Parts: C-alpha cells; structure tokens; sequence
RNA sequence: AAAAAAAAAAAAAAAAAAAAAAAAAAAAAAAAAAAAAAAAAAAAAAAAAAAAAAAAAAAAAAAAAAA
C-alpha cells in the first residue's frame, strides 16, 4: 500500500549537459563545435532544439517471408 | 386310549381379504394372447424428430528514408 513517486518530484543534477565529458580526448574534426552549455543558456520548458542521430545494423537474419533473428539496428553518431 | 420327530450348517415352509344369482343371465368395443439356436453363432454413437437457415465484415497502398 505504498505510493510511487516520480523523479520530477525530486531535485537532478543537470551539471553534465553543462559540460564535456568524454573518455576519446582527441576532440578533433575542431569544427564550429559541440559547443558547451553554461547558465545564460541553460535549457527551458517550451524550447527547441534539433537532433539528428546516424545509425547502423547489427543483425543477421532469415528469409523470413518465404511462402537468424530479423536484423535490428544500433547508433552509430548523434549531432544535437 | 388317532395320544406326532418338536428341525445343521443362519435351511423349510399359515394368507394379512370377496363377483354379492342373494333374484326375471344374448352373440370377444382386446388395450395386444401371439415360445424356438445351442458346434466353437443373432451385435448404431453423433449428440437423438430442420412441420419458418438473409450469410461477399466494403475498399484506396502512386511510395521511403535513414541524406
Ligand atoms: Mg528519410
């Protein structure tokens, strides 16, 4: 007879989307960059933002259809 | 002086009651009266009376991605 409770009710870190974090530390193809995120520009309700993920298969199938398992993908990049 | 054994094996034996013409009664309206194997012998399952079965449930997808 206890209740749930959602993390919204809760108090989450946010420090991460604020910074890098990330185990390569070769940061090249030094484009007009991931950019990171500070305070002035820390993220709303309403807003936007635009997301583009790359991906690639990992499976292996059957015929399937003929009158192992059907091929699914994975990620492979993200630009957000 | 018709005076018989006084019952094995749970033996064995009673009935717990009638046409009534007693008086001047014709010839089946019964509802049906109705026996044969035994030479290695007769042999439904599904669930069992249609006294009224309309019986195509629309379709159309121009095509993906994901640079
Ligand atoms: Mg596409």
């Amino acid at each position: 007879r206890k209740p749930f409770f959602s993390v919204d009710t809760y108090s989450i870190n946010y420090d991460i989307l604020f910074r890098d974090y990330f185990a390569n530390g070769i940061r090249d193809t030094a484009r007009r960059e991931y950019k990171l995120l500070t305070h002035d520009e820390a993220p709303k309700s309403g807003t936007l933002v635009a997301i583009d993920a790359e991906f690639v298969s990992l499976q292996s199938e059957l015929c399937e259809i003929d009158h192992i398992r059907p091929k699914r993908t994975a990620l492979a990049r993200i630009s957000i």
